[PDB]
């Protein structure tokens, strides 16, 4: 037992990290097969980032201007193209460490691991959630751009995120691996608003099931509620409205614990209305929303 | 910016995980050079674990009784020996994925990454702290024994922990890679008490420096304190007493922020005496003690 904010083993992704340099800007790239994916803002200078015309900036660049280095070996760039906000550098050598992979566009509320990298070198791995407002609360410094978010299903790596920028508010924004931003963000140094973020209700409930499984049951009460009643409370506390789809995915956890989903909703309702009264749940003094029902099942059963 | 409970990239350690089977018991092993390290309780049955005589149990075992599998290839065991609570299985092939490594015995309050494994297969990575009482609050299920804790310095993996057991209280206990238990624990299914755990004061203070660096400064106040005065408060709240050595290691963070260590102690003092009043620090509603001053500096500078 015990419950931790666990990230996926990062090994398959470490073997794909490279350094991409263009002019004076260096960031991270992802080498899969004979293609290196990186944020297109690698072609910008500090002055360009205020209002960049990427098509025009890319026209001044040739294959030889993109310096791609994997560890200590230089890769030969034979093609370059822009796809939305990513650059695809065609290299002459396939990465021998290319794992089985997919590019997937995740949904808000879903979680993933981030392998934070600097100069093509991995520094740490942590588990994140794509906030309902399409931002991530990561840990990213200068040089971290091009770091990727992913999930792993047995031997298949599903890349879902590529880090592009930090909003003036300190939250992070990025794209899927086809270069499409999650949210309304653009790759430009301008004031950009991330909407009102809400708490992922289905994840908090799954984490409440994880607490019961692991012994923390103080929050369990003699009450029940309805989806409509619970959602009145969820609205007041900026929680995502709970739907029958969320109840359905909570099915396995409800089955394993024997606590009906709506009864767990009444425990969450009382926690929202009365707080924790100084107590903790799974070592946390607040309601945790970065564990999906899938994460809880995987962790609670030991899925490798 | 942003601050996350980051684990080390696990790739170097994934390449060392193997499955070790002896009789009906299967657990994880660590293959470094031509040696496989695993918990010695792999030789026990369920009845043996109540009061095992490991010397006697090992005498009934031969090299051919230890089944070591790396992925899908079987390793040939040519030697076996017990060193404290670990078994060292000499195999005929050196692991080609052996990274540069050290075996180190960490101090309580220090942190490390755990690569939780089942059947020799990695499932997730998370950052832990060796509690002052020599336990870890991990996430370990049946089959997780043999999972290791480690730190990484550029290309050198310092293994510090090997998971052995879960105490009836739900906390975890294990050994260094020479088989010596951290704490007073023995590898036996008996009631064992982990002492009174305390909060790692130097880590909370380093995490308070990480909060200031990242924008969270509400807790900063117009007060200062002395080491002796602060320690009176630390005693009352089960915090480890702060020493000049802890103040010295906080030096770099004190220098970078311009907030004297004793002034940060007065912020911590007020937080202990008055709580958080419903507020958070780095997204947490409690005082975090699993980031050492080294972790904070590394994360806040991007050390790969
Ligand atoms: C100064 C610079 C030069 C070139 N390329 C990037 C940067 N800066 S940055 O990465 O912090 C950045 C700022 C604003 C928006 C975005 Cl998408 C990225
Ligand atoms: C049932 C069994 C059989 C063989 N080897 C281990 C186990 N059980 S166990 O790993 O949960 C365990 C229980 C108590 C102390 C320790 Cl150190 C480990």
């Amino acid at each position: 037992s015990g419950f931790r904010k666990m990230a996926f083993p990062s090994g398959k992704v470490e073997g794909c990290m490279v350094q991409v340099t263009c002019g004076t800007t260096t960031l991270n790239g992802l080498w899969l097969d004979d293609v290196v994916y990186c944020p297109r803002h690698v072609i910008c200078t500090s002055e360009d980032m205020l209002n960049p015309n990427y098509e025009d900036l890319l026209i001044r660049k040739s294959n030889h201007n993109f310096l791609v280095q994997a560890g200590n070996v230089q890769l030969r760039v034979i093609g370059h193209s822009m796809q939305n906000c990513v650059l695809k550098l065609k290299v002459d050598t396939a990465n021998p460490k290319t794992p089985k992979y997919k590019f997937v566009r995740i949904q808000p509320g879903q979680t993933f691991s981030v392998l934070a990298c600097y100069n093509g070198s991995p520094s740490g791995v942590y588990q994140c959630a794509m906030r309902p407002n399409f931002t991530i609360k990561g840990s990213f410094l200068n040089g971290s751009c091009g770091s990727v978010g992913f999930n792993i299903d047995y031997d298949c790596v599903s890349f879902c995120y590529m880090h592009h920028m930090e909003l003036p508010t300190g939250v992070h924004a990025g794209t899927d691996l086809e270069g499409n931003f999650y949210g309304p963000f653009v790759d430009r140094q301008t004031a950009q608003a991330a909407g009102t973020d809400t708490t992922i209700t289905v994840n908090v409930l799954a984490w409440l099931y994880a607490a019961v499984i692991n012994g923390d049951r103080w929050f369990l009460n003699r009450f029940t509620t309805t989806l409509n009643d619970f959602n009145l409370v969820a609205m007041k506390y900026n929680y995502e409205p709970l739907t029958q789809d969320h109840v359905d995915i909570l099915g396995p956890l409800s089955a394993q614990t024997g606590i009906a989903v709506l009864d767990m909703c009444a425990s969450l309702k009382e926690l929202l209305q009365n707080g924790m009264n100084g107590r903790t749940i799974l070592g946390s003094a607040l309601l945790e929303d970065e564990f999906t029902p899938f994460d809880v099942v995987r962790q609670c059963s030991g899925v490798t």
